[PDB]
């Protein structure tokens, strides 16, 4: 299934060659895969979504999304448009408050709350979590990544947008998730991706245009934006039963393109997610 003017990052995340405009996928498109979007929310009434993003937990007076670096991260996991497995099922995890924040603490319980909701629906394909969020180093955060990812999540978590060596953020440091660096449409590093050995894949996340809340849509960027790509890609090879949940994050990295990033440090993985789906 090919999708015509497709966004630059679902493009390219189906070609080995940048610039390109069509997103080629499979015609499963992930469906009976769950992705956890953890982050400020989802705006489920999107007509994006088509009827397949729920809000399940909030943390803060409200399940919406006044925010929409929920919706949008979402959108680039599963929504009709601008997602990567536009036929999964979306689940909104709102860790974060209407701008932006919210405490470790919180964030640990949104994670712990996804490895057990999951326990109670249907996702036959398997439950990926993606974290389009990250604050500074926290061995707790880490643990409740690890945790949540140790109990059958698909954990995909951002590695910062501070140009700098990501083990000093959580959960971006922990080593058992798929920290996810960003690319732009040159195919370069993104100039704020952050770098480092524990990263172990980059995805499109400069100018990425998704959803929005208020029925729009928006182009912005970040390892955030980087992060639902490889979420939804991860869903859509579980779908097709490609890889399996607990082990998703290293078939992305086994079948990525390899030595196409510009200006990866020394030390960084030189990969980029790719679906590798031959028409």
């Amino acid at each position: 299934a090919a999708q015509t003017n497709a966004p630059w990052g679902l493009a390219r995340i189906s070609s080995t060659s940048p610039g390109t405009s069509t997103y080629y996928y499979d015609e499963s498109a992930g469906q009976g895969s769950c992705v956890y979007v953890i982050d400020t929310g989802i705006e489920a009434s999107h007509p994006e979504f088509e009827g397949r993003a729920q809000m399940v937990k909030t943390y803060y007076y409200s399940s919406r999304d006044g925010n929409g670096h929920g919706t949008h991260c979402a959108g680039t996991v599963g929504s009709r448009t601008y997602g990567v497995a536009k036929k999964t099922q979306l689940f909104g995890v709102k860790v974060l408050d209407d701008n932006g924040s919210g405490q470790y603490s919180t964030i640990i319980a949104g994670m712990d709350f996804v490895a057990s909701d999951k326990n109670n629906r249907n996702c036959p394909k398997g439950v990926v979590a993606s974290l389009s969020l990250g604050g500074g180093y926290s061995s707790s955060v880490n643990s409740a990544a690890a945790r949540l990812q140790s109990s059958g999540v698909m954990v995909a978590v951002a590695a910062g947008n501070n140009n700098a060596d990501a083990r000093n953020y959580s959960p971006a440091s922990e080593p058992s998730v798929c920290t996810v660096g960003a690319s732009d449409r040159y195919d370069r590093r993104s100039s704020f991706s952050n770098y480092g050995s524990v990263l172990d894949i980059f995805g499109p996340g400069t100018s990425i245009l998704s959803t929005w809340i208020g029925g729009s849509t928006r182009s912005i960027s970040g390892t955030s934006m980087a992060t639902p790509h490889v979420a939804g890609l991860a869903a859509y090879l579980m779908t097709l039963g490609k890889t399996t949940a607990a082990s998703a994050c290293r078939y992305i990295a086994d079948t990525a393109n390899k030595g196409d990033l510009s200006n990866i440090p020394f030390g960084t993985v030189n990969l980029l997610a790719y679906n590798n789906y031959q028409a």
